[PDB]
């Protein structure tokens, strides 16, 4: 195997044979592709069309490199809240925080901005940076904990500096979702595009997840209140495509304009006042998208209905917000960053 | 203007806006991008398939990069005899011995190329033949040889940093059409062979809008030629259209051959086949040498006349054959290395 012989293939535009891209992301895992190999490979499967398979290879052998928490402190039911990544406000942080809040162990992944997740909650005075161990505690204590990007995926470096060099989304970008050390078992994730979301809950599908691939009817990363989304629904190696309509819980359409976000501090504030209590769009699509994170982590164990479980998912997410809870598991989950 | 907005653009499957392609092309050759940059946009741009008038910026920039030929130094008619290369084949250097054989007609050529089995500068360097030399030797070449050659690390210097990026990826990509699109005499005429017939249309096209006179051809087995094995596609350029053609080398009485009888080797196996033909030994390789003279002399004669199409094949190839049989062909090869070896 060989670079000439992978790209070749890739802008002839076949479909790679098994254990190349592996071959590939290997390479770049241990410095041994050169910026401009990493660009062209990136690129070529790019426009090629990642399959679920391909895919499949380039994040087990980034997981391969990753630094994994301690055996045994993960519980067989943690959930990730993620989108692939609209100038928004971030939805996704604040649903996590209400899917902790309502019982359901959480574990997040992700870097500071491409404000990002992690900015907005540094901005909320959460440490972000922890290693392996404070992180397993914090979920113990807290029911919920962030894995920092580049702390346990430190060889994925050199294919991250020329992320930065070409500016593109690419195949990369799905990575993330994918590549938590923690390996939660269930999530709802969120995907800008519609084509390659069939692909990423085909990844996890081949996983035996119980996930929510979302991608709102209008382009957004998370499950939409101005219209419908498309979820794949991904269990026991399967997956059931299908049409959302939140209309049929009553939530009222909203503008897209409604979710607009801004600096950290801008983002910041918006959590703040969420978790208070604050009414509207925002509200509406965090608890929309806590009950989804809600119904992926009961496919885990529970034999609950589709229905049943949208029903019980808004209802928990719903009181977690109204009984203060959430509000309360985050001045926890700072608390405990600093008593280090 | 940026990279995430061209790539993004080119990863979208679109066309650029115009001065996109331009705008990348100088930061390339003043050193400005990145190797990330410059592989992202030539893997991009050639998964997209780029328009002429793209392909016609990167050219034009990288032109304006280059060293100049003193003024009035290239005859008003020079012509080009070149292939991209790639086709993956291994054949004898056709290209060269054809545009020995068009020099010894009496059409002034001026060729442009790299080192690479055996490649057209390295095969001229086995026969004795300086390939490294400044503008005022290759002009004065050209005026008393009636033939030169530009070796483009020399004519093209800053195009450095997207050589090395090319070798590291070492896939073919859109750069690989630009050695016939920025010889640095600008001859009006050619005879350019492509490896890939849906990037020659392409390639026509360029020539198309320069107003060239040119003959943009690919062997139907591969060939980076015209060929003796089977039929040729030919985009005749002229006037500033295009038009496409089939050509079939049996309507001149010339015999199927075989892919390996036209099969190269090390730089000297190379040189000692040029000896051969040059010499007037007869076969396939003096059929096929014939034959993409011939299409050169042909591409010359579209620049100050609007002759039909099978006469002009006809004294092309009634030349092509008397420049190798008077022994001009050989004799020009001689005066070629003598002036070389003249320069001290
Ligand atoms: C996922 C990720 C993102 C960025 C970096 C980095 O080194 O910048 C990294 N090492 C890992
Ligand atoms: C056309 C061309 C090919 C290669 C190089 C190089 O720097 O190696 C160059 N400078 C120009």
């Amino acid at each position: 195997p060989s670079w000439p012989q992978i790209l070749g293939r890739l802008t002839d535009n076949r479909d790679l044979a098994r254990g190349q891209a592996a071959w590939a992301m290997d390479q770049i895992m241990t410095g041994n592709a050169r910026p401009a190999q990493i660009a062209a490979f990136a690129v070529a499967m790019t426009m090629k069309a990642p399959t679920a398979d391909e895919v499949g290879e380039l994040a087990g052998v980034m997981l391969s490199h990753a630094h994994p928490l301690p055996a045994d402190t993960v519980p067989d039911d943690a959930v990730d809240v993620v989108g692939t990544g609209v100038n928004t406000v971030n939805l996704s942080t604040m649903a996590a925080i209400v899917v902790a809040a309502a019982g359901v162990p959480v574990v997040k992944h992700g870097n500071r901005a491409a404000s990002g997740g992690a900015d907005t909650l540094e901005a909320l005075g959460v440490r972000i940076d922890l290693g392996p161990d404070l992180v397993a505690r914090s979920l113990a204590e807290v029911g919920i904990g962030f894995c920092f990007a580049p702390r346990f995926h430190p060889s994925y470096r050199h294919a991250a500096a020329v992320r930065r060099e070409i500016g593109v989304p690419t195949v990369f970008n799905l990575l993330g979702p994918l590549t938590n050390p923690a390996r939660p078992r269930a999530g709802l994730i969120g995907c800008a595009f519609a084509d390659l979301a069939e692909v990423m809950a085909g990844v996890f599908a081949a996983r035996r997840s119980s996930v929510l691939v979302v991608h709102g009817d209008d382009g957004l990363d998370e499950l939409t209140t101005t219209t419908t989304s498309t979820i794949w629904r991904v269990a026991a190696g399967s997956v059931d495509k299908l049409t959302f309509d939140p209309a049929g819980f009553g939530f009222a359409r909203a503008q897209l304009d409604q979710l607009a976000g801004g600096d950290a501090q801008a983002n910041a504030a918006a959590v703040r006042a969420v978790l208070g209590g604050a009414r509207g769009p925002v509200r509406d699509a965090v608890v929309l998208n806590a009950a989804g994170a809600i119904v992926a982590h009961a496919g885990l164990s529970s034999r609950a209905e589709w229905l049943p479980a949208w029903e019980e998912g808004l209802r928990r997410a719903s009181a977690a917000i109204d009984t203060g809870a959430a509000e309360q598991l985050l001045a926890r989950w700072v608390r405990f960053g600093r008593q280090i």
